[PDB]
């Protein structure tokens, strides 16, 4: 009995076919890059103050003091959710009494905005926050729509695998890419907040589905070695490239409708790949469609320029290939033994905390001091070296110390943020970027570490559980940034403390480097 990897070895690990599949599937991830974190610009909050109509007979003296003041960063700014009672202000404004002299501004009555907000346009022209006034009493609705986006991402992860197994990798890939672009485009015509949130949920469901489908297809077509490079550096780097390109558009386009129009344009180009990406021959063989798999294999061989007589490719054996034993599906197997139970709980906590930190640090860029566009670009740029370093470390160093050090650096750098004085405010940004670098590195390494820790019989189930925990952590991430209203540094304190605790936790996991991967739970390494 041969194996698929052994029968198709005559194609070679690298060449025009593998090069084209690799770069066409990796480039298909660029739309996933700027779509996920577009909330940084679509749902931004400009400066605002209580509106006052023009019908009030207020002189220039009162027109400068219609809103109470508050201190912020030492300086004073207008109150964002209160205004002096317009009836009372006008009552003696008409009579000629002057502000601050006759009537004490510290004793006047206050009321919430009855006529709306102003939403200064220094940086943004319009956002969904300005569109539907998601401020003050309704400010909690801004992080809710982001959480619902990640909820949709969560739900899409469950059904995408089953759907692609039932209907094929390419079909689901392109269908979900089409639905993601169609629903993202329809948001331009949103009529109310509810329609926008529902469409955002479906957008996230398609974004995850067309990411998982492309990942599976790429990992199934490519060879034994190029598979790991594609899985770890290809898609991640192209996602980072998309994330880096996201702020370049937002710099020129500052209207959420036009920004959505621009960000959805590249997704249309990805439809041109239908004639250049083949179906996974392994899946077709598993379906019994050996003729199509043979056709695709012969086309690939012709593309690579390898002469393929019967003595080097016999399609009869293609119908009688070996098949690996099914992995267990009962989730109880992960919790019926002490060691695997402890490992699973530690992996869940690790993945959830890393995801929470990674997304909280990415969503908090608009609040840092400096240019929001440059800060977003820097946040995206540091991911590339993080991925390269993660790959090199996994290639040459033990995972336990590598991840422990990465998490320690990331968590510790965030705690020092409160100590930076305003004279060197820019030192805060570099600390945040270093923390993002460390968190990205740890997030990249944790996948390979967890995949190595679990045995073959429950590897897929354990990785899936850890991924679901990571999705939950991502869902929770936007609410950590929301705490910035109640305290400027609380989100960083929380994320740093959790990252440090996770770093200490990593030192208790067993070390898989240099040890053969186990096949059964009894061969699983024992926790410290
Ligand atoms: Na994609």
């Amino acid at each position: 009995m041969r194996d698929y990897d052994e029968v198709t070895a005559f194609l070679g690990e690298w060449g025009p076919f593998q090069r084209l599949i690799f770069f066409l599937l990796s480039a298909s991830i660029i739309p996933n890059g700027f779509t996920g974190l577009s909330s940084v610009f679509l749902i931004a909050t400009p400066e605002h103050r209580c509106r006052v109509p023009d019908a009030a007979n207020l002189s220039s003296a009162w027109r400068n003091h219609t809103v109470p003041l508050r201190l912020r960063d030492g300086r004073e700014v207008p109150h964002s959710c209160r205004r002096y009672r317009l009836a009372t202000i006008a009552n003696f404004s008409a009579l000629g009494l002057e502000p601050g002299r006759d009537v004490d501004l510290g004793q006047l009555e206050q009321e919430s905005c009855l006529d709306g907000w102003e939403f200064s346009q220094d940086v943004y022209l319009s956002t969904i926050v300005t569109e539907w006034n998601l401020v003050c009493e309704d400010d909690w609705k801004a992080p809710l729509t982001i959480s619902l986006f990640f909820v949709g991402v969560l739900l899409g992860s469950f059904i995408s695998g089953q759907l692609s197994d039932r209907f094929g990798r390419k079909n689901v890939l392109f269908v979900t890419m089409g639905m993601q672009t169609g629903f993202s485009f329809l948001q331009i015509f949103s009529k109310n907040f509810e329609m926008f949130v529902v469409l955002f949920v479906l957008v996230g469901m398609g974004q995850i589905s067309n990411y998982v489908a492309a990942f599976v297809l790429g990992t199934e077509i490519l060879g034994k070695s190029v598979r790991i490079i594609f899985s770890t550096l290809g898609v991640c780097i192209f996602y980072a490239f998309g994330y880096m390109v996201l702020p370049l558009f937002a710099y020129f386009i500052r209207d959420w409708r036009m920004l959505l129009v621009a960000l959805t344009m590249p997704g249309v180009l990805c439809v041109a790949l239908w004639w250049f990406i083949p179906e996974s021959p392994r899946w077709l063989i598993s379906q019994g469609r050996f003729e199509e798999a043979e056709v695709i294999i012969r086309k690939a061989a012709k593309a690579n320029g390898i002469v393929v007589p019967s003595t080097i490719f016999d399609p009869s054996e293609l119908q009688d290939l070996s098949s690996k034993k099914q992995q267990s599906h009962n989730i109880l197997d992960l919790l019926r033994t002490w060691n695997i139970r402890m490992v699973t709980i530690m992996s869940i906590m690790l993945w959830m905390t890393i995801s929470v930190g990674y997304f909280g640090l990415s969503l908090d860029t608009p609040n840092l001091h400096g240019d929001i566009f440059v800060n977003c670009f820097l946040s995206a740029m540091v991911e590339v070296p993080a991925y390269v370093l993660a790959w090199l470390l996994l290639q040459y160093l033990p995972r336990r110390y590598s991840m422990a050090t990465a998490l320690f650096l990331g968590g510790s750098v965030l705690l020092f943020m409160q100590l930076v004085p305003p004279d060197l405010y820019y030192l805060a940004t570099v600390l945040v970027m270093v923390g993002k670098f460390g968190v990205t590195a740890a997030f990249s390494m944790v996948y390979v570490y967890t995949a190595e820790l679990y045995p073959t019989v429950v590897r897929n189930m354990g990785v899936g559980v850890s991924s679901t925990a990571s999705r939950l952590g991502s869902i929770l991430s936007p609410y950590f940034v929301y705490l910035g209203a109640y305290d400027r540094f609380l989100p960083y304190i929380l994320m740093g403390s959790l990252t440090i605790l996770t770093a200490i936790l990593t030192l208790f996991l067993p070390e898989s480097f240099g040890t053969p991967l186990p096949d059964t739970i009894d061969q699983m390494l024992r926790v410290k």
